[PDB]
């Protein structure tokens, strides 16, 4: 249980005006931090419950590990696939192979953005939207709460649709949040994940879910 | 039939300082309004699938009807069991029979508040906490997203734990939100529901979800 | 990894004409047997992958333990909530408290049967339909493949909608399968589970999923 | 412009003894027919939701369109890459360019058949196995339920592993089903798809899923 909060690749105000400095600070230093802290605590306590043959605690702590582990994975991925709007990495030309495949699948990048926006706005309750790479092709999938993408689904990029991700700035207007987050998507990161050029940093953690 | 947004029993700023006027206005005129409008619209689309005897499309629509129906039910109940902190109705002395049963079940009102607080704070993602009456007894139960309490679980009062219920004022501090909402609980409404003097306004809608 | 195939409470032909003897024999002696055998084998192999610090195999074997563990749990529960159509246990009058609550939730037993039937027919691919008891009331839920009901969802009874559960007798006519399986539902078992009077045989196994 | 069930290229009994006449008739006239009917009806309901600007129903109906559209696509492809065992089209010599690339990728046709069999048998629940062409190369991929291969994953041939594809004849013995289906694979069709001489008849439908 020695997981740590990652440093952001940028300052808390670096994604303005798409995402406010207050949201970024809270989202990282409070929400993500709490997932890390509670993940570590559940993992250590789980080791005690296993040795004690305490089946009720094992079941409860496994659920806590899945929730907080998913929160750690998802937010870690999220920071990496965001960048300042002025960065060259926010230009989809940074992702030639990914955008070529997107066009073959949805017709165009704009048509893909429309489809993913509808999926994001359709999530009931808290959750995430993902572009994932499967052997059978690219696909848009959503997960509830802190469910991570696992198995044969390789995450290309994710967008957080929990209300804490946008409410202070956009209020109930989650559509405006989604419209603006496209400006700060790190297409360089998405390309690297699509091509398989980044090792999976959470391979071990996924084994504990 | 069709559904409408109920007026609040009080002005948008009447629950300050426990709940801000901006939250109340957004929560009512935007969030609850959207559940009502989307419920009506989804029911209309469902009726076309009914006329076409298109059962597969009927099935696909059922989840959206339940989500917006539950949202209408839950928020409708919520407004009724809130009131200004200065009202006599916020005094638990307004609920002699209910508080008597709370005391026999949890030992004291404070011990019940502690148990309810733990349940509310333990919800993962979006959801609601409820005090329900089963037969002559009481129980704390939770629902996920906009799930309503159904069947023999008679709602006495509910507390919304979606982030939109508190984030603008309390940020990530859901514990402070819960601590302060006790000041604006309408115990007179809770007493009337416990005694069975308020009708189940959504009996038919609930049975169809 | 010492799990065993339970004997049926009745002969392979005892559920005719609702479910053929050929289906029951295959479903029990081949399908359920295979889940038991592969569950046991996956549990032992996991110890090798854990001791070997083979994280890739751990992830793969956990998927096999969850899949076969779920298959073992689901089919074990299934046999218990079926019985011969001529038994008094197939009469819903055997479940007064459960059917009373069903009527309070859906309006009537017939309306509940209609709702659960549509849920069963709406499953995409392989899966199960369940009546579950949650603190917030009775609920119809479906699971995909061999996902079991866990957590705050207490299973009251389940119906297998994998094609192997009906195809030899009903072919593509899964609606006819559902219509007829009501005749062999063991409402005595359902009542006992609803009342909390049956032991959970799989507490330990659930800790391994 | 609505969708229609394609006629088979052969009689229902033409693939015996590998696949029985009863399976083919049910698989085509009932299973595939139902996907076509439910696809058309879901699309009509969707157009109603579009005219009503009922976005929640649109999102819900897209899931039904994806399921039934995938079923239509997958089975349409399936019939074309089967043929009578006595046809010259079942001889892999009909596919010189494809088998050359298969041998370069897996070492031999037999080694490819072994790899494909392992993938097919490892599917949990319902799904499909596919040989796809990526760029100039080949890959074995699977889809779950009625998921189609999309984008740059060009289908060369697919094999249905839903239980309705084999159960009446092979019962639980899906391995024997896979062993025997090689005898009725249409390698002429596979060659034409590999070289890009058959157009993608479902490009528009796939872009909307
Ligand atoms: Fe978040
Ligand atoms: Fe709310
Ligand atoms: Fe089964
Ligand atoms: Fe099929």
């Amino acid at each position: 249980g020695t997981f740590s909060l990652p440093a952001l690749p940028y300052a808390y105000d670096a994604l303005e005006p798409s995402i406010s400095a207050q949201i970024m600070e809270l989202h990282h230093s409070k929400h993500h931090q709490t997932y890390v802290t509670n993940l570590n605590n559940a993992l250590k306590t789980y080791s005690t419950a296993l040795a004690a043959n305490d089946v009720p605690s094992q079941i409860a702590l496994q659920a806590a590990i899945k929730f907080n582990g998913g929160g750690h994975i998802n937010h870690s991925l999220f920071w990496e696939n965001l960048c300042p709007a002025s960065s060259p990495d926010a230009d989809p030309a940074s992702a030639p192979e990914l955008t070529a495949e997107i066009a073959k699948t949805w017709g165009s990048l704009d048509k893909f953005k429309e489809a993913m926006g509808k999926a994001l706005l359709g999530i009931q309750g808290s959750g995430w939207g993902w572009l994932v790479k499967e052997g059978s092709g690219l696909r848009i999938v959503t997960t509830k709460d802190q469910g991570p993408v696992v198995g044969g689904e390789v995450p290309v990029f994710g967008i957080d649709m929990w209300e804490h991700a946008y409410y202070l700035q956009y209020l109930n207007g989650k559509a405006a949040y989604v419209d603006n987050i496209w400006k700060v998507i790190n297409w360089k990161t998405a390309e690297q994940r699509f091509k398989g050029d980044r090792e999976d940093a959470f391979k071990i953690l996924k084994a504990s879910l």
